[PDB]
């Protein structure tokens, strides 16, 4: 019952810094228009110890499968080739992306009705909120 709370389809509400936060990842500039314009969807499912969360829009669709605590492999949405870690902390669901020497950090929290996504890259954070579908 680990994730349970995540499990379900969400879909985006607000977005505040989000350019600023493709900035600090290196993102160039048609990329950034087009992503801030995506009003994407976001689909929890769970089997097992496996967990699977795809992210589905007009710009891309990405889809991730891991076990918790367990490394892969994950190429993003915008083309980055990275180590990714997922981890439960606190029933906050923690992913961490590194490559190139860099990192961000992915945390998505449940408070009131909805999912929050909190995106960090060095100073810069920005919040995405989801609410069910
Ligand atoms: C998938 C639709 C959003 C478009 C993002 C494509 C270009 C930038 C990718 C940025 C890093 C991934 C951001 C996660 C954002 C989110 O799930 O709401």
């Amino acid at each position: 019952h680990m994730c349970d709370a995540f499990v379900g389809t969400w879909k985006l509400v607000s977005s505040e810094n989000f350019d600023d936060y493709m900035k600090e990842l290196g993102v160039g500039f048609a990329t950034r228009k087009v992503a801030g314009m995506a009003k994407p969807n976001t689909i929890i499912s769970v089997n097992g110890d496996v967990i699977t969360l795809k992210t589905e829009s007009t710009f891309k669709n990405t889809e991730i499968s891991f076990i918790l605590g367990q490394e892969f492999d994950e190429v993003t949405a915008d083309d980055r080739k990275v180590k990714s870690t997922i981890t439960l902390d606190g029933g906050v669901l923690v992913h961490v992306q590194k490559w190139d020497g860099k990192s961000t950090t992915l945390k998505r929290k449940r408070e009131d009705d909805k999912l929050v996504l909190e995106l960090v890259m060095k100073g810069v954070t920005c919040t995405r909120v989801y609410e069910r579908a």
